[PDB]
């Protein structure tokens, strides 16, 4: 499972909690 549809099952910003909340199709905190 990914955790969200911004960051792939490959990200460097996501292995803590995805944080990415608030903007969907994108975020801020893995852009
Ligand atoms: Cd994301
Ligand atoms: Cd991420
Ligand atoms: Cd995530
Ligand atoms: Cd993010």
């Amino acid at each position: 499972k990914s955790c969200c549809s911004c960051c792939p099952p490959g990200c460097a910003k996501c292995a803590q909690g995805c944080i990415c909340k608030g903007a969907s199709d994108k975020c801020s905190c893995c852009a």
